[PDB]
């Protein structure tokens, strides 16, 4: 079990006011630390988001919370459901700021809800130093859906934040699992919603921050450009792996997929896949399945999914190994055959 403790910086809140927090299991014998990013889609202007405040409350309020949570797939103190990383110290951010991790915006009278999650990252890190990780000699930031956007967003500032405050032995890495979109046209159109339009939006929402690099490329009112991974991640200098389904659910979501399939589907489905690979091509650590799913790092079998006779916890240890071409250990694993389920260990 992860531990629950509320940040002692109470001015850094969830978007109701509340405090914001972290999980915690501690490992005394290890100076790997693990800080995983909860994801769970965001919200971009006062409706939407009073209509999230109903129904998704835990997503927007630490105040029912609860005082445990279980260590699943990734981040499973067993190495049986964890052969990667299970003696790491093991780090839970809940994801309460509706802002895809972006935000550094306070409540007040002129704002109903608080968007704060890239302080909240921030004062995570903050407040572990003083509970061992001052010792570690990795930091893996590592989240699924908004958390892998996440992930792309901050691990760069994570790494500045370090080196400012006197720990530059500590090796920043990023994990983006399920947070690897594309900007592209929807099968049939519908009323806002396209990717595009609902980060535009909530950028100026927000006052949502992006990494320096890909702000001084794309400038002033085009900033919704860095939350899609293909273009952000050439401008980061932290080593970050990329999960990727080739067929996410969340991307034909947004896209207006949902028989035989006609030849019109057949066909933009078909070139979904093959543009997503492209976009992977000079990604050196990556692991991108041929199939319809959603997220995956701290699902409990996550060790079962494997791409060209590899496992996603076996390419993850020989990225570990590449950052101390390699024999029988690859990093790069990213399918080529063009249609769901064509890899037959895809889940079930
Ligand atoms: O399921 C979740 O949590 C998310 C789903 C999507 C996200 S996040 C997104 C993040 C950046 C850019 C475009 C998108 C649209 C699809
Ligand atoms: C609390 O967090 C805010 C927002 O990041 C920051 O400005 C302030 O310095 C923090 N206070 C302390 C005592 O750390």
């Amino acid at each position: 079990d992860l531990r629950l403790h509320l940040l002692l910086n109470t001015s850094v809140t969830c978007n109701d006011g509340s405090p914001a927090g972290y999980y915690l299991k501690e490992s005394r014998g290890s100076r790997r630390w693990l800080l995983f990013l909860e994801g769970g889609w965001y919200c971009f202007n006062r409706e939407n988001c009073d209509s999230r405040y109903d129904t998704m409350r835990r997503l927007m309020s630490s105040r029912d919370w609860p005082r445990t949570r279980t260590g699943t797939g990734i981040l499973s103190s067993q190495p049986e459901e964890n052969p990667y990383w299970w003696n790491a110290n093991m780090v839970f951010i809940p994801y309460c700021s509706s802002d895809v991790w972006s935000g550094a915006s306070s409540k007040s009278e002129k704002n109903e809800y608080a968007f704060m999650g890239a302080l909240i990252i921030q004062e995570v890190v903050r407040e572990l130093l003083g509970r061992g990780l001052s010792g570690a000699k990795v930091l893996l930031l590592a989240g699924s859906s908004a958390g892998g956007t996440g992930v792309l967003l901050n691990v760069d500032r994570v790494a500045e934040q370090l080196e400012k405050l006197g720990y530059p032995a500590i090796q920043v890495r990023g994990l983006a699992d399920s947070g690897w979109f594309l900007d592209n046209k929807q099968y049939r159109h519908t009323d806002c919603c396209a990717p595009t339009e609902a980060i535009r939006r909530g950028i100026r929402y927000w006052n949502g921050v992006v990494p320096e690099r890909c702000r001084r490329q794309f400038q002033e009112g085009e900033e919704w450009n860095c939350f899609f991974g293909y273009k952000v991640y050439p401008t980061l200098r932290s080593p970050v792996f990329v999960v990727q389904w080739l067929f996410d659910e969340a991307q034909l979501t947004v896209d207006n997929v949902h028989q035989p399939v006609q030849e019109g589907l057949r066909l933009y489905i078909q070139n979904l896949g093959r543009e997503l690979r492209h976009t992977l091509k000079d990604v050196p650590a990556s692991f991108a399945p041929a199939c319809l799913s959603h997220e995956i790092i701290i699902r409990s079998h996550w060790t079962d999914v494997q791409v060209k006779g590899t496992s996603l916890p076996r390419a993850l240890h020989c990225w570990d190994r590449s950052l101390h071409p390699l024999k029988g250990c690859p990093v790069h694993l990213v399918d080529s055959c063009p249609w769901p389920h064509c890899n037959p260990s895809c889940p079930t």
